[PDB]
DNA sequence: GGTGCGCATGCGCACC
DNA sequence: GGTGCGCATGCGCACC
């Protein structure tokens, strides 16, 4: 874990939302923003090993969330929505920002 | 004029900068963000008449600031940097956010 | 609502 | 520093 004061608050267009209530569409939009704030870089570097975050979930490929590239079997163990929530949850935890993650509870 | 509480503050990565001291590079980055906050839309709609802001400067084409498309003569009356500052200044004025524009003075 | 995908668009490289 | 430009990338359309 490595604290990052710079992760955004779990709000969309201002309204506070918990990660568990974000829609698939909202998550897909939130995740690149979280990555920009998380790394300071303007571009995620999707797919490049050198840019794979340490907290990236293991049963998801390091790939643009634009289009789910998981294996068909991977898609049965976990829904694409649950997978996108794991991406967010894993990023906030690894930065020790559980305060922000569980704020809406 | 139409007040917009939602225009960003004239800061880059946190540091406050006046529009007159922004570098060409910084301006090119700032302007699309200003447009997003200005309109609520995710995409500027560069070139489309239906999206041309009313405050757009007259001696600049409605075109991605990525690449200066002004006529060669237009480029002599006004430098590309001065042109990009006019874009910002005109947007903040038309939204009545002179408080933000002249903050650093 | 979920999700693939078309493509506009802005990050940052390249070169002066 | 200035600026053109290559192209990765995420907004939002399309369709279920």
């Amino acid at each position: 874990q490595e604290v990052n004061s710079e992760l955004p608050p779990l709000t969309i267009d201002g309204i506070p939302v918990s990660v568990d209530k974000m829609t698939q569409a909202q998550l897909r939009a939130f995740i690149p923003e979280m990555l920009k704030y998380s790394t300071g870089r303007g571009k995620p570097g999707w797919g490049k090993e050198s840019c794979k975050p340490i907290w990236w979930p293991e049963d998801i490929p390091w790939a643009n969330v634009r289009s789910d590239v998981r294996t068909e079997e991977q898609k049965q163990r976990v829904s694409w929505t649950q997978a996108l929530r794991t991406i967010v949850k894993n990023c906030y935890k690894q930065h020790g920002r559980e305060d922000l993650l569980y704020a809406f509870e």
